[PDB]
């Protein structure tokens, strides 16, 4: 996969957020993220994509939008995926693959155990 540039424009909530992203503004929505704390992961996520110096935008190899017309990316800040760190973080959790994207599942299920072991947040 690759990453590509992006900017932000407007953090929406815990998994969706809108950014500029080849000229053209476009709602995306976090891969592999559920949410059920949705306060917390919007507060979370919008501070992680506000306090940035580069966003980028990775798609996986399966469908690219969803039927609303959001895109279906990880989202990066500063390098840093934000899928992983709301996961990493007991905020959200992985959820079930659509339609091809799996590229990062493996790598988020670890995350998810993790901060199910250290009881964080929705697995307190």
């Amino acid at each position: 996969l690759h990453k590509e540039p992006a900017t932000l424009i407007k953090a929406i909530d815990g998994n969706t957020v809108k950014l500029m992203y080849k000229g053209q503004p476009m709602v995306f929505r976090l891969l592999l993220v559920d949410i059920p704390y949705g306060p917390e992961a919007a507060a979370f996520t919008k501070k992680m994509v506000e306090n940035a110096k580069k966003i980028e935008v990775e798609f996986d190899k399966g469908q690219r939008t969803d039927k609303y017309g959001r895109g279906l990316a990880y989202i990066y800040a500063d390098g840093k995926g934000v899928n992983e760190a709301l996961v990493r973080q007991g905020l959200a959790k992985v959820a079930y693959v659509y339609k091809g994207n799996n590229t990062h599942e493996q790598h988020l299920r670890k995350a998810e155990a993790q901060a199910k072991k250290e009881k964080l947040n929705i697995w307190s």
